């Protein structure tokens, strides 16, 4: 029935984005995507704590899938036989069966084929919802990701002016938590149904253990700190499917924000901090101005730096003494100041 | 001295809103509401856990009150000498004496009546404010409502484009502190007055043990599941009085927002998760466009799916298979398949 | 090489604010200010509880300092030999160097001096941070406050009107993480070294013992009230540094709120209760319609009531019975009433 073009995507690992066009002069295709569940034990501290993950793909986040307005998106989702449990998947930007998860509940040994309009522009979450308490298990667990619907023109400014990015970045947060025996160490188990219970009363708790970017404490630090150059305009896609994140660019802005993340909405500009809601995707535009190490928070420093919320960005250029400049090095104190 | 025709209205149980117009030729009227205070228990989940609510007009939420803007609001608020408690109400719409509550204070056996101006355009939360800790006490012991203040032309979409609503429902949030013994199990008290010391050292650790709409879990599921018809815009406000909540239609969007709440400021579109501040009430509009069922939910889905906050629309109509199709059925993996 | 006037601005204690203009014609100047760290113990509740306490200029928060766009802002920071840690300091309206912080390390018994140029206007936090765990342990001890940057031709309504205030007051909110011992007592430290490990346990599980606004529970209380008067329109300048905060003027509104904080963006009109990411600054514009006393809460009233978090503005002028009234005071409820 459906007679329009088919293009296959392959999906790379987050924070790297698979190739796509800005602008396109190309007329609605059907775009097809594959995901494979993975159920695996990951590290996600740099003590080396383990726990027992449910992903898309491998990751966490599960890649990000990029298309254009009035595209049909066509996804595969394979559940192989090593699984344990049934997944399925929910897109906040499709329309109906809960976002298609009643559409693609399935079994280990299984795979489904579903089909969305992508009839709403913006960043927008991705997960996993079996049913009822299963949904925020598998969630926080490590099963969502993101999709980017961008306007056939490419990004604007709302003022009637194209944006256009050098570089994008998808920073997945995922909040985990981890049980606790009763001196405090982290617990290890066997597989996942064997977490469950003791996980679950974690969760109940709202609070937790750690809180990543990219699956672990330290991903997109040292030798995965994330690339640019001055000049360069760098698109920041942000997701939390469960918790709200406050995004902050240590020694930067967000010229161009859009927090809830939906294109059809003018951008705010010059931030200093913005506001990812749980369950939602946003995206921040910023174009470096000054060279060296910019850290990537949540702006709850806590989380930030003892909960494993930091990236960096390693920008190479020259510095801007105009911008800021170290007017005089630490020096003692002069002996004759009051 | 205030000359102005007096229109009594008949409030009605959340989720349902009382008969009003949108768009409006008359002129200012003297609105004239009355609320009963109603201290009682209430069972607020699943398993029958009951607490020792306080209410307005034995709800939780208390009821929708709908004006225009221009508009005086009296209000006769009524203590039965049944209750225990001294209580007040506090309109974030209205403006001085603490929105009220300095003007509103009564004792079992009184009553009062207030008259505000509704000046300000939007939803907005109402709510008990006694004084000092009895403030939050009251406010998360169910003490709180909503009302809406409409322009005199109805809602626009900001860009000069009139919005009119086939259906409204009133979803009130509520987040509760129940007191716990040594092994985890809730407590029961025989009064508020006898479970004010032990709530308010669950409060102080700022964690709910629920999370419910309309005034207990479950509550909007099942047989009282929220209906509507594809077609119809649906206008869904959504208060809550103390805490942050993200609401999000799952398999839907927002198609305009008022996250704020304040209707001279132009809606956003096509969201996914929107957010209404604690101390708040938001709006949002929502055409449906598929059948089926729908979970509305704040998108902590930990609390969702554990602590008690989802709500259901049973939506009536043809499937769109444009927008979304189940391509294959659940089928087992290709032997051949990498 | 900097060839512009310099002008020294003398930082005044909070809420209050040094002197400034709000439209200039003046052309950009090098802006000078003195930043001294002080280590202190301080009391923050009303049951005499004390912390250990890092402070910029003595106070929690820190000053707050004004400027226009265009201005070069040049910072000495002192970090005194009586102090025993090493202290920076991180502008998030300063572009490069993590705003700062990797150019202002100082040891105790050591001054460095800054200069950035201020290009983006709002308003900003500014907060220590030192590297790693000291970042939130430095700020949630007191270490931030804010920096306005005004553009030249004052504030304007985004639709443009300008917009003017008579008064400006800065509310600088801290969360504080003060340790118990095993019967729930505040713990005391002869130092701040001394009080890090425990205090680090307390910030891990991200729930304050205390919110305040200017450094303790009642601050802006009673005599210290903030004084105003019917027809103005008050500034109030809203940060925090580390966590969320929802502030509401209870019997008020925000007339024009920029709750991002960024005068680049038009304001929101209306509001009942404005949102401040943590890790940022916003600003709301009220005029003044009632007399009388008017709490300024963050709208968890948990927090308000039982944390600390209300501040009172003190409100002269003459009632305004048209916009409220009590119709009718307390009375028994009739016997023929149903
Ligand atoms: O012996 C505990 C010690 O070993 C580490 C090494 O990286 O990890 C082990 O213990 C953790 C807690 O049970 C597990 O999460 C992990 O799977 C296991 O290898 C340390 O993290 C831990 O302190
Ligand atoms: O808005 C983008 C996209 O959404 C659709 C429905 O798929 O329209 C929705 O939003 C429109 C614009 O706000 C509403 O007027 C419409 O009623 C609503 O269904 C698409 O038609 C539109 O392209
Ligand atoms: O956090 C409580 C307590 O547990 C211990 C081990 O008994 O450390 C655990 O918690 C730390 C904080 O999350 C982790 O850094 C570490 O991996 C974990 O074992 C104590 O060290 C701590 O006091
Ligand atoms: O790219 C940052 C890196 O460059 C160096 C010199 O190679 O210094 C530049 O950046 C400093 C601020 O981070 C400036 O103060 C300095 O003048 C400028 O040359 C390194 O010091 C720095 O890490
Ligand atoms: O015996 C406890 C058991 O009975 C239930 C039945 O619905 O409720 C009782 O106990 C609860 C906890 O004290 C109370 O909240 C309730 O008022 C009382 O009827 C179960 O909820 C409970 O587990
Ligand atoms: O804005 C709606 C409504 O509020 C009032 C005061 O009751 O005006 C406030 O907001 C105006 C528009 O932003 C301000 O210009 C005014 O100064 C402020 O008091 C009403 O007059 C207005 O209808
Ligand atoms: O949550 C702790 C612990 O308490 C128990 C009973 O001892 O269950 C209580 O808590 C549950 C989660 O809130 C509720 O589902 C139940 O109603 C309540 O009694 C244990 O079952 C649980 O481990
Ligand atoms: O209204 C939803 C309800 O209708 C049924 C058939 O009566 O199927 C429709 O909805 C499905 C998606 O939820 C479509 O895939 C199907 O083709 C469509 O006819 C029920 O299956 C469904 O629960
Ligand atoms: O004896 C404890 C009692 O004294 C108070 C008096 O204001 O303060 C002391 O104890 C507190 C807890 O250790 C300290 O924070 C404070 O520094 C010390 O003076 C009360 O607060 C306290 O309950
Ligand atoms: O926007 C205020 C201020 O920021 C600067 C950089 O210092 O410009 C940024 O934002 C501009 C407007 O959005 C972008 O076009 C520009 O690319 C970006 O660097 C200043 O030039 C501007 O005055
Ligand atoms: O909060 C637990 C428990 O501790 C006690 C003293 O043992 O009070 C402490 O906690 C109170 C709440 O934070 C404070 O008001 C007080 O300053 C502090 O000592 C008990 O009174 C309370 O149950
Ligand atoms: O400024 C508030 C203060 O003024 C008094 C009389 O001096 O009353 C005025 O304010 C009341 C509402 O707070 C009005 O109801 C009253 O009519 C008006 O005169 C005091 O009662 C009040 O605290
Ligand atoms: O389907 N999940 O356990
Ligand atoms: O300025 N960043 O914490
Ligand atoms: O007035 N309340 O307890
Ligand atoms: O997509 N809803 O969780
Ligand atoms: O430098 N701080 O401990
Ligand atoms: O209305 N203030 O809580
Ligand atoms: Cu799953
Ligand atoms: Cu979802
Ligand atoms: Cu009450
Ligand atoms: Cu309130
Ligand atoms: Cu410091
Ligand atoms: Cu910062």
């Amino acid at each position: 029935d459906l007679k329009l073009p088919r293009q296959r995507v392959d999906l790379v690992a987050p924070p790297f984005v698979h190739v796509h066009e800005q602008a396109t002069k190309q007329g609605p295709k059907i775009m097809e995507f594959k995901l494979v569940v993975q159920e695996k034990k990951m590290v996600i501290d740099e003590k080396g704590t383990t726990f027992q993950a449910m992903t898309f793909n491998g990751s966490m986040p599960g890649p990000l899938m990029v298309v254009h307005e009035g595209d049909y998106v066509e996804v595969t989702l394979v559940n192989p036989a090593t699984n344990t449990m049934p997944h399925n998947i929910d897109f906040h930007s499709a329309t109906g069966a809960l976002g298609g998860g009643a559409l693609t509940l399935i079994n280990p040994g299984e795979q489904v084929v579903l089909r969305w309009k992508a009839t709403r522009t913006g960043v927008f979450v991705y997960h996993c919802a079996p049913g009822g308490p299963m949904i925020p298990w598998h969630v926080v667990s490590g099963m969502n990701g993101a999709v980017m619907v961008l306007p056939r023109d490419g990004l604007n400014d709302g003022h009637g002016h194209s944006l256009r990015y050098d570089r994008i970045y998808y920073i997945g947060e995922q909040d985990l938590y981890v049980p606790r025996d009763e001196k405090g160490n982290f617990k290890s188990y066997d597989s996942p149904g064997e977490a469950y219970s003791d996980t679950e009363e974690v969760m109940r708790k709202l609070t937790p253990t750690h809180v990543v970017f990219n699956g672990k404490a330290g991903a997109l630090t040292g030798k995965n700190a994330l690339n640019a150059n001055v000049g360069e305009n760098v698109l920041i896609v942000h997701s939390q499917a469960n918790r709200d994140s406050r995004p902050h660019l240590i020694g930067g802005h967000g010229d161009y924000v859009w927090e809830t993340g939906k294109f059809s909405n003018a951008p705010e500009t010059g931030l200093e901090t913005w506001f990812i809601r749980g369950g939602s995707a946003g995206a921040a535009l910023y174009k470096f101005l000054q060279p060296g190490i910019y850290a990537y928070v949540t702006h709850n420093l806590i989380e930030a730096a003892n909960l494993g919320a930091t990236a960096h960005f390693k920008v190479e250029g020259k510095w801007n003494d105009d911008l800021m400049t170290q007017v005089k090095a630490p020096a003692d104190i002069p002996t004759g100041s009051t």
